[PDB]
C-alpha cells in the first residue's frame, strides 16, 4: 500500500518522528495546537493539518506524541473526532503508565480502532537510524502489516506482546536507568565545578571509562537474576570498597555545599545491606535492600 | 627494576598479576598472609612484612581499604627508615587533601610520590583500555612509563597537583554510582511490573549507547553554558519531568525505597522553579547547590 501517516504532537520528538517519515516517503500529515512549531515540517514535505479531527481522517494510521495521556485523551476523545477514529490505527508513542496502555486500549476498540501502545527508548537523534529503538505492545495484525512504517523510524522497533501495558512497564524500568546515570552526570559536573576541574577533562575519562560502567551495570542484572549476593572469584567489586570510596564523595559534597538528599539515599542502601552481613559481598547484594524503611 | 604491591585484595591481586604478565619482579605484602598464596604460584614472592616489601623493591604500589590504612603500614617506626630513596605509588580510594597529606609526609622520609586513581575493575587492569589517573611529580612517573603499560594503556599523568587525582576519582565514581543505583530502581521496577532481568538486560545492552550520548551530551553543554533549548538538544526537562512522574507514582504504590527519586524531584522542581521547564537537560546542573 504505502499509506497517509499522520502525527500529533511536532514537539522535540514526534518532529524527529515526521522528519523519519518524510525520508521514508510516507505521505505525513502533522497537527499541533502552537501550529507556529509545526511549519518547520511543512518545508521538509509535510501536510500541516488545521485541525486535530482532519489530521487523525487525511490519514490510516495515527502517531501521538505529546506531554501524557491526559493530553492525548482530550485530544481524541473529544466529541468533536472519536466519530473518525472508526478503522484507523493509533499508536501512542507518549510516555505514560501500564494502567494509562490499559485504558486507551479500551477505549480506542470501543470507537473501532486499531492501538499500539509504544516507548521510544532513543533521543531524537536515533530516530531514522538502524540503532533507534522503540518497543510497542498491543494487538500483532496492525504492526506484522506496517512493518515497513515502524522500520522507518528505527531499525530496531519491535512488537513484544499482546498486553498493551507491557512496553510502558519496560520504559520506566529502562528510563530508571536514564535517570540514574544522567543524575551521576549532574553529581559528577557539581563535583568538577567545586575542585575548578575543566568539564573537559570529565567528558574525555568518561569516554575512556563508560565502558567499565556498562560492565559494572550489566553484571548488576546478570548477578541479581541468578541470586549471586554472595562475593565469589567472578565478582569484580565487594560493598566494603564502594561504601569506602563513597565516603570520599559524601565528605567531599559536605564539605562543598552540593546537595547530598540523592547520595544520602543511596548511603542507606548501603547501610542496610552493611546492617545485614553484606559488607564483603558483591555490589549486586544491594538489590535486597530497594524496599521502604519503615514497615 | 622490583615493584612491590601492598595488599592482595580483589583489585591489587590485579594490579600483582599484571606486573608478572608484563615479566615484573613482582613482590607482594597483604596482612592475612593466605589472601597473597594464590600470587605465589604465578611468580611473585610474598613478603612476611611491610618492611621487607618496601626495601625488596624500589617502587612500591598500595592498594588497601583507605589513606588511614596506607599510613599504619608505611608511617610505623618498624618500616618508616626504610622510605629512602623509594617511589609510593598510593592506588587506593582517598580524599584530595589525604593524596596532599601523603605526598607531605612521604617527601619528609625521603621518598617520591604518585597518588593514582584507578577507574577500570579488575577484568580491565592489564589491557589497552585499563585507566589509571596519576597526581604527582612528572619525573616519577615519565622515569617508570614502562612498568603503569604494565597496569593498563591509558594510564595517565593528569597535573603536578597531587589531589588532583582523588577530585576527579570522585566525579567519575559519581557517575558509576548514579548508573548503579539506576540499575538497582529498574531492577526493583522490573520486579514489580513482573519482567523478567534478562528482558532488563538485553534491552539496556540496546539502549546504553543513548544513555551515553545523554550524558556525553550534559557534559559538553555544560562546559559551554548552553542551558537554554536550541535545534541541537535532544532532550528538555519538561519530558523527563513528565516520564519521572509515572517512576514516582509507581515506587510510592510498590514501597520502593524514594529517598533517592525525591532527591531527583526536588532538582527538577527547583529548575522549573526558574524559567528553565522547556531548557535543555544541562540546566538542572545550576540547581546542584544545596538547599
Ligand atoms: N525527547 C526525547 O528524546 C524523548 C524520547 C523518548 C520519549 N519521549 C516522549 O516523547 C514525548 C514528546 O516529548 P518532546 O521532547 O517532543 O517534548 P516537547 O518538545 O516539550 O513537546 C511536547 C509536545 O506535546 C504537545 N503538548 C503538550 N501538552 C499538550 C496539551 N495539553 N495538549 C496538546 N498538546 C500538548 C506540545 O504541543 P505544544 O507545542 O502546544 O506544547 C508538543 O507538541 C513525551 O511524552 C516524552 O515523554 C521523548
Ligand atoms: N574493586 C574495584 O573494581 C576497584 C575499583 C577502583 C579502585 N578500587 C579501590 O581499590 C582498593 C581496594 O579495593 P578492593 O576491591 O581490593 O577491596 P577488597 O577486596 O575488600 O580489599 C581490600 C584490601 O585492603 C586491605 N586492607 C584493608 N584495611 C586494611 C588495614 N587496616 N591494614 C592493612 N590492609 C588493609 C585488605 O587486607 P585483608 O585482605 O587482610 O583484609 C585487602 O587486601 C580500595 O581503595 C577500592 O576503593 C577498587
Ligand atoms: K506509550
Ligand atoms: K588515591
Amino acid at each position: 500500500m504505502k499509506p497517509s501517516i499522520s502525527v500529533l504532537g511536532t514537539g522535540r520528538m514526534g518532529s524527529a518522528l515526521a522528519r523519519a517519515l518524510l525520508q521514508a516517503g510516507y505521505r505525513t500529515v502533522v497537527w499541533n495546537r502552537t501550529s507556529e512549531k509545526a511549519e518547520p515540517l511543512a518545508a521538509l514535505g509535510a501536510t500541516v493539518a488545521p485541525t486535530v479531527r482532519q489530521a487523525i481522517d487525511a490519514s490510516g494510521i495515527v502517531i501521538v506524541n505529546v506531554s501524557d495521556y491526559a493530553a492525548t485523551s482530550t485530544l481524541l476523545r473529544a466529541s468533536d473526532v472519536t466519530p473518525g477514529l472508526r478503522g484507523k490505527l493509533i499508536v501512542e508513542l507518549t510516555s505514560g503508565t501500564p494502567e494509562g496502555a490499559r485504558e486507551t486500549s479500551q477505549w480506542t476498540a470501543a470507537h473501532g480502532a486499531r492501538y499500539l501502545d509504544g516507548a521510544i527508548l532513543a533521543t531524537p537523534d536515533f530516530i531514522g537510524t538502524d540503532a533507534g529503538t522503540i518497543l510497542l505492545s498491543g494487538a500483532l495484525e496492525p504492526f506484522a502489516a506496517n512493518e515497513d512504517v515502524f522500520r522507518a523510524l528505527g531499525g530496531n522497533v519491535q512488537h513484544i506482546g499482546t498486553e498493551p501495558g507491557l512496553a510502558n512497564a519496560l520504559d520506566s524500568a529502562v528510563l530508571a536507568l536514564m535517570w540514574g546515570a544522567l543524575f551521576g552526570g549532574l553529581h559528577a559536573i557539581a563535583v568538577c565545578r567545586a575542585e575548578e576541574i575543566d568539564l573537559g577533562e570529565l567528558g574525555r575519562q568518561w569516554a575512556a571509562t563508560a565502558p567499565v560502567v556498562e560492565g559494572l551495570v550489566a553484571d548488576l542484572i546478570k548477578r541479581t537474576s541468578a541470586g549471586r549476593f554472595v562475593s565469589d572469584a567472578e565478582t569484580l567489586s565487594s560493598i566494603s570498597p564502594h561504601y569506602g570510596a563513597f565516603q570520599h564523595l559524601k565528605e567531599l559534597m559536605e564539605a562543598r555545599r552540593i546537595d547530598r538528599t540523592v547520595v544520602d539515599g543511596y548511603d542507606a542502601i548501603f547501610r542496610r545491606a552493611i546492617a545485614s552481613g553484606h559488607l564483603h559481598d558483591d555490589f549486586a547484594a544491594l538489590s535486597q535492600f530497594m524496599g521502604k524503611a519503615e514497615q
